[PDB]
């Protein structure tokens, strides 16, 4: 079966975030769980799914960069795709999946990842938002369009950081269950930073 | 006499839109179809077509992504073309009608959907509209260009969509039919929303 | 001797266009007909000439794209020009012409068009106004911008369209005659939009 | 020493415009009459060189275009140079003028231009001003920007353009002397179009 | 035992600024350097690491700039990484810095360099901000827009400058220690200067 | 010594400019008179050096252009350099001087040099300034953009200009000692120009 059952993770305000993280080669099939964070953002997410990227950089001098990692969050789940280079034709569900309408795609700083993702991939999300420029303009506040994925966080909800910064702050140390845990941590933020703008 | 003698669907108001899907081959003759389409947009619709586009993505890295169906959508209607790979002289009437200055062709999150129609077909929407920017515009509420086809339509009419979302939430399981209903709802729900906008 | 001695049409307010289609050969001298669409503008129709162009769309993915017909309507007259492919020496009038600063060329939805023009044709209207943005500001009516001929007449104008919308809605059964019959009134109207606006 | 020897036109507010035109040839020597425009400029004409350019058009697809002829005018003198094809190195003059930052460079509909102009013949204008957008926004009135040459004299100046008008509506009529004549003309309302702009 | 023992400075507040120079080469380890500014920027700089890049100039024309070096600042620590002509694997790391959403980069007229970066290294900074925009429109005084670092700190901070002004007067002549000097002070001028524009 | 020994010119207040002109060849030493520029701009010129380039056209179209001199003015001094086509690699000591973040490189009516800089020569400037944008923006006068050296200075500062005038006027006839003194006039304009924007 298909689930998600990773670590789960308690979040500040008592909720937990269940995980799952897969390595895909060349016959992984992430189809089911891509329908499960579908599945879960329109019945319990508001039809919002938050994501980041990770890159490989390689030695035009950014072709050389290649998708390395995705992770996709809603307020319930948070599924990490590690990918392989190249590409096999079981990634093409990953694009239709970004390429969906039925939800928005809401990151932190990701103009340059979408450039890169559609040269260098020609994967193409048609339904993304860059949400600090969003949140700077809801909020009339300018600085929050040039904040990292934990500063936005905080001007926005001003919640507790200390588990997440911990973390952070000595990321090179920094076990893979503890970077899962930063990285479902995030993805909970700001799943929490776009129910707070779009009902605003 | 061509007529949209496929499944019929109610909507949540009570009236009842009539569908007809094509399988394209290099020899089908869609004109009677998109005359019947332009004809109830000129008489009944206020000259909006709603559309959607859906794409193969095959593997410069956008130049594999070929467009497989098209819904145009009026109040009454919903056309459903699949499309072959590759296209054959008699999809030149698809041009035409997409070239038309008639109607306005009217869509949500299409920005990126123009550009591959434009650079992979040669396929140009001259009289086209995104639709969720004059949303935000108009109605004063910045997160509106941001969402996609169903959220739109709840933040601008705010009817009930349990169907719609009980099907899509479901949707690598749902048959054909059922995928065809979600089509067609969300045509009538966007309908709706441009008839709202257009007017206030 | 050069005259508009073509069907002659009788718009909603009484007032006439006259008319003149020409097959554009590799011979005809189409200067005189335009002398006198430059005559008629600069002494009735305030040095605006509204147009619309149409396509052959043929199989960069545009690049098949090819010049079908122009239309240059102006108070008094309508004149209808069909093309030949390739082209020859003697459209260079027509070039000359669109390039002109004597008068504002004014179309609707023609943003693709002029690009198609420069680079299919290497055709340049130096002077051009896509009059829906203008419509749409000069009057705070923000859908203005997103409307096509017709409709865009309607909600500038207010005037009977019922005419021109029984013969659009069926074009596909039009006659080459009523075809130009609804060609002729749009030039009309979208003259009128014209001298409209150009006034706030 | 070389002159302003062409005819003089008499404007309609009782000044005079003094004449020169020159067909260039692989020989001429430019620079004293641009000495003289430069020297009029600053002296007479608040350092605004009133200009236009004039295209061969040719068979990229607008690589084949060729200027042809340019115009400049001041406060009190129009020059007209009619230009070979190919350009010569005695030109060089010309394009050393109109680099120059001594003078503004004020020009109708010149956008299309000023890309022709720097794809075509490498010729950079470094202190352009495209003039109706600047009447458009310092006037808050939309439509000058969109307009022609006369139009937009007309709905600035509000003056007397009887005689323009009837040059430019037989244009193809017009012999030599009277097409210069309505050069020279345009180029003193424009003049007085600037005048009216800066101080304001 | 990675710890920051080169040259300290006393800034004008009574303050010290440690810093450390590494020469990069083919196997040099720069990760705990780099942990080290990311642990105080996240713990005490609340997340902004403050940037610039020095090029040499070599002779696609700008194709031949080759980035020499780079310096990255917090309140307490700057770090120099003087970098190798190959690149090799170990300079990964610092791509993957750059990358980083955990912080925000701040720089001043970093427009071109980020050009530079992108193109002639594939270096792309995600999440970057050039601080004079922000400062300008923050303050609502445009020139701020346009300051370089010194004069930027002088127009937001006010506070003395008299020896950073000293050594960058003699600039050609300053040894290499007071040339780090200088750039230590100015990365801590603009972490001040992003400190006050961050939550004020 | 380096020193500006070339003629000095007392400015309409009272001030003077020295000069200095050099033919750099393929192997002059400019870097002594670059390092006096920096230093009387840090120490007596709030950080601006004011420049201006010339250039020598050429027969991509505009890749002929050639940078053939270079003025550089501060408070107290005008450089002007004549350079040589090609470059020899004594000018890399200009393009590390030009990418400086101590000054501001303040330019009027630069937008195209800069491209033309870029792409000829790579030459970059990191701190750069088309002034008359922000001196329009400042003083709310849409025309300021649009105007050369002279009646920029003019507009903005309102000093005596007859003496500039009389030599520009003539330009052709001016000796290389009236057109360094036009140049270092105009230097001394801006400047000011500069000094008074930064405060407002």
């Amino acid at each position: 079966s298909a689930s998600f059952d990773g670590p789960k993770f308690k979040m500040t305000d008592g909720s937990y975030v269940q995980t799952k993280t897969i390595d895909v080669g060349s016959s992984t099939d992430i189809s089911p769980y891509l329908s499960l964070i579908r599945e879960d953002s329109i019945l319990n997410g508001n039809r919002a799914v938050i994501f980041d990227v990770y890159w490989d950089v390689g030695f035009t001098k950014t072709s050389g960069w290649s998708l390395s990692s995705v992770k996709l969050s809603t307020r319930n789940l948070c599924l990490f795709l590690r990918l392989p280079k190249p590409f096999h034709d079981n990634l093409k569900d990953l694009y239709r999946f970004f390429a969906s309408k039925f939800v928005t795609f809401v990151g932190v700083q990701i103009e340059e990842d979408l450039d890169l993702l559609r040269e260098n991939h020609g994967l193409v999300i048609r339904n993304a938002i860059n949400v600090g420029k969003l949140a700077a303009e809801a909020r009339g506040t300018l600085v929050l369009e040039f904040l990292g994925t934990r500063e936005l966080a905080h001007r926005v909800l001003w919640s507790d950081l200390g588990q997440l910064d911990s973390i952070e702050a000595k990321w090179e140390k920094a076990g893979p269950e503890e970077q899962l845990e930063a990285a479902a941590i995030e993805g909970w933020l700001i799943v929490n930073v776009w129910d707070q703008l779009s009902d605003e």
